[PDB]
This record gives C-alpha cells, structure tokens and sequence, in this order.
C-alpha cells in the first residue's frame, strides 16, 4: 500500500484550488500534455452530485485554469468533497488506457446536521443484577459485566455478537519501524517497542475504578473508569460513557488520560472480537487501500466497499496493518459504526500478529477482530533502526477525548 | 445568534444532569454546533463537558470556550498555570507552570489600542473570590468585555464595567505576528480541526 503513496506524491501534476477554479501545473520538463484529461467529480458524503471531463493543454512547467461549473449546493447535510483525476486516454508504451497519473481531493462547503433525532416512544429497560447491567430493547440487548467494567455481550434476537469485550487498547503488533535493530539478544533501549514493553504497555491490566447505571427520561446511561497499572505506576484512566437511547443506539464517549512520563502509546481506542464473520466491509472514509495518519495523502475520501480479505495487507513479517483513517461510517454485517475514527478489521488479533514471525504461520481466529481508534499513531519510515516518528504524529497531547455510536 | 436545539434535565442515583444543544447560524448557514452537559454532584461541583462542531467552510473561530460576567469583583486572582505574564499558544515558551497570584489590574495588558489581552494559558486551577474552576483550558478576567475592547479605540477610553468578566476557553487560536499586514497565524496555531471537546469543574 505505500506504492500509492509514493504514486501521489510523485504525481506530474500538481493541482491548486481557489474557489471554483482549478489551476493545473505540469511538472514535466520536456512534453507537452496530449495524453491527458482532467476527470472531475463532486460528491456529499460518497454519493456523486456533478461530474465533468476536461482535457489538458499545459505546457511543460505550465498551468491551466480549469473554471468548474456551478457546482451543486444540497442542503441536505455533509462534507462535500471536490475530487479530480488526471486520466490517460490512450495507451502508451507502459501504460494502458485509462491509466491514472494524478489525483487531488478538496473539502468543499459542509452543512453541518442540526437535525434533532427522531423521538422513539421506546425505552430501553435497565436491569441490574450483582453480576452485570442488562439492557434490553426490543429484540436487542446488552449485557455489561460488573466486574470487569466492558460490554461483555451484546444480542440480536438471540444471537451474541461478541466472543471478547469491548475492551480499550493503547497497544498495537510492532511495526518494523517500531521494532528497529532490536532483538532478545540486543536490545535496542530507543525503539518504541522497546520502550513500550519496559513501560509495561503490553501487559498493563485494567482496573475498574467505578460503574454506575442510570435510567434517563429517554436512555440508559452507563458510565464506568478504569485504570492501566503496571507495577504501581498508573499509565492510561479511561473514562467511559455508554448512552443506550430508544433507538437502539449505543452512543459511546471516551475520555482518555495518559499519563505524561510513560512513552506515548501507538493507539487510543477500542477492540472487541465480533461472532460475525461477514464477506464484506463498507465504510464511508479514507481509502480503499491502507492508510495511517502519516501515510494519508494518497487516500481519498469515498464510500468504499471491499472484501474482509482485501481488508489485511499480508506482510511478511506479521505487524499491525489494515488501518483506514478519516472513517465516518463503517459497516459490518449487520453492524455499523459512526463517529470520527481509525479502524482495522481482520481475522487475526494483535496478539496472534505480535507474536508470529512469518505470514504463512497465521491462521484466522474464530469471528472479526475489530480495531475502532480514535487516534493512532504514525508509522514513520525516515529509517528503521531509529525511531523516526515525527513529533505531530506522536500521541503525546496528554487527554484524548473520542464518540462513536454503535447501531444496527 | 445561539439557537437552542434542545435541552432535557434528569436526575441520577447522586448527580443532575442538564444536557443542552445549541447551533450558530448566520443567514441560515450553521457555523457551530455546541454540545454540553452540566453535572452538578452532591458535592456541590459542576462539571461541564462541551463538544463543539465547527462547519469546515466557515474560516476558523478565534477561540472556542465560555464566558459570563461574575458579579464578584476580588482583588487578586489566582491560578496554576503558565504565568505569571499573559502568554498565548504561539507564545507561551517563556511562561512557567506554577501557582501564580496576582492583582486583578495585572491580568489586563493596557495595550493603546484595545484588543483581546491577559490569556493565561495552561492553567489547571484558577481561583477568583469563592470561586474555584478546574480542567485544562486558556483564561482572561477582566472588568472589560470583548465587545467593549472591540469597539473602543483607545485604552483611556474604556471604562470598567460592573463585575468580572470571564472567558474560559478551551481552545485559543495564535496570536500570529511575523508581519501585521498579512495573515500570519501559522496552521498548527489555527483551529482547523473541526471538532472540539473540552471540560470544566466549576466549585466552591
């Protein structure tokens, strides 16, 4: 996937919005640009709204201005997004027709919702046992253990949709640029899994501070806070708030602290291992290939839609992969996930990915583990044998503040 | 104008909870959405949470917090924070983190020509009179609203009005100043990031 990052960035063409004008530089030294048009498109929220072709004729360091129509103005809520293609109507000697050889996205104007939501006559029933919250809805329910402090199990009809928790997670399976020159034998004390693993960020056990369980007018509202500990030391508190309103909505906000003197954990969010094993993945994000919020400018934002396989690069040394970032909407089956987020999804835990050395050693656990963030860290790739992620894409702001809401 | 789109109050096993919605909109179009919840526990502390929305086409807003007018007026103000000096998130490298108090003619920079002044940023705790507020957030105090600081031209023409005003925000944009006659807030100054959350705890 870092192809296309190299493709964009090295891209012969350079683009500039202002307004409804687009300005086209060439970077080429030599031709002229009779190979080319200019593909643009306009849609709100992955659905297209206006489209348009355009040939190019930019001299070799030239420009052009390229006056867009009067683009469409819904007032139905969302970004709209401005994206355009450089297309290669002919073939060449290395390429085919059609070929792509530039693209560039824009956010163009945003309606925000101020749309109150549908006031359902339903209210989900809070039961309270010495073992756990129970929830239920119609058909649906929700189960939240007491002791540990998660959803433990949530039902559709009489279907469990999880084999694991809805659990925090500030790790992630090493990357090679995390692992660096390290090995058991020589340890390299600078590399981020080094100093992960002697903070104690993979074996940090949580600690649930407080549960409480309230019925609203409208909603149930759980609210729970744990700690990670190693070793006395306090290393994360996260705060959660789970508002189960009528509509069978989960609203889930996390508040996170971290604690300043550990090392900056790789990701702040939440995984859970779902019973489903669905055969495709959509979501409304950046994409379709993986990208990280270091490694995002080749990604454009759309309605994607891929198979699970396509879902999980097959490294050959095992690590963290998969991440889409700038997601707004992600659906799973019958599930589906809104908010701001980082998410991966696949058949092999963080677990299974940290300790297996070669790909052809993994086998796909039983159901979809899912990976929601709402922030991650960067990957970096200055070189791999020191740490060379760069101080804006560190984790390092100290509180960490992310909402999803889960549905069906 | 602030429209409110909705607002419920419920009690808790030991907490009220108000919950409100309000949307800012100018000539139809929605420029923020603000989010917030007020807890008021048995101990007499008022916690707020806010979340904010910022439409990605308006141009960034300067600040993005609370204010109110105290009716207090106290000698001296006292915070932990970054200070003593008023300092700004472009320009807060030669502040220090301590416990700062100062008097409240201190916390106004009488600059001649009268503008946003006196932000402390950093601050964890600050305590003005009985009152006690906690977080993470940027403040001034003042006995000068920002309407009146922006429509006065000289300093020796504002008149202190009755009260403390006080502006809590959670976030501040850059003050910016490598030239004066062109945009200079660099991008990582600029409140760009479209959704904000911040929260408070006001006590006594």
């Amino acid at each position: 996937p870092a192809l296309t990052e190299a493709k964009h960035q090295q891209q012969f063409f350079q683009f500039r919005l202002s307004g409804q004008t687009i300005e086209v530089t060439s970077e080429y030294l030599f031709r002229h640009s009779d190979n080319e048009l200019l593909h643009w498109m306009v849609a709100l929220d992955g659905k297209p709204l206006a489209s348009g072709e355009v040939p190019l004729d930019v001299a070799p360091q030239g420009k052009q201005l390229i006056e867009l129509p009067e683009l469409p103005q819904p007032e139905s809520a969302g970004q709209l997004w401005l994206t355009v293609r450089v297309v290669q109507p002919n073939a060449t000697a290395w390429s085919e027709a059609g070929h792509i050889s530039a693209w560039q996205q824009w956010r163009l104007a945003e309606n925000l919702s101020v749309t109150l939501p549908a006031a359902s006559h339903a209210i989900p029933h809070l039961t309270t046992s010495e073992m756990d919250f129970c929830i239920e809805l119609g058909n649906k329910r929700w189960q939240f253990n007491r002791q540990s402090g998660f959803l433990s199990q949530m039902w559709i009809g009489d279907k469990k949709q999880l084999l694991t928790p809805l659990r925090d997670q500030f790790t992630r399976a090493p990357l090679d640029n995390d692992i660096g020159v390290s090995e058991a034998t020589r340890i390299d004390p600078n590399a981020w899994v080094e100093r992960w693993k002697a903070a104690g960020h993979y074996q940090a056990e949580a600690a649930l501070l407080q549960c409480t369980a309230d019925t609203l007018a409208d909603a149930v509202l759980i609210t729970t806070a744990h700690a990670w500990q190693h070793q006395g030391k306090t290393l994360f508190i996260s705060r959660k708030t789970y508002r189960i309103d009528g509509s069978g909505q989960m609203a889930i906000t996390v508040d996170v602290v971290v604690a300043s003197d550990t090392p900056h954990p790789a990701r702040i969010g939440l995984n859970c291992q779902l019973a489903q094993v669905a055969e495709r993945v959509n979501w409304l994000g950046l994409g379709p290939q993986e990208n990280y919020p270091d490694r995002l400018t080749a990604a454009c934002f759309d309605r994607w839609d891929l198979p699970l396989s396509d879902m999980y690069t097959p490294y050959v040394f095992p690590s963290e992969n998969g991440l889409r970032c700038g997601t707004r909407e992600l659906n799973y089956g019958p599930h589906q996930w809104r908010g701001d987020f980082q998410f991966n999804i696949s058949r092999y835990s963080q677990q299974q990915l940290m300790e297996t050395s070669h790909r052809h050693l993994l086998h796909a656990e039983e159901g979809t583990w899912l990976n929601i963030d709402g922030f991650h860290m960067g990957i970096g790739g200055d070189d791999s044998w020191s740490p060379s992620v760069s101080a804006e894409f560190q984790l390092s702001a100290g509180r960490y503040h992310y909402q999803l809401v889960w549905c069906q």
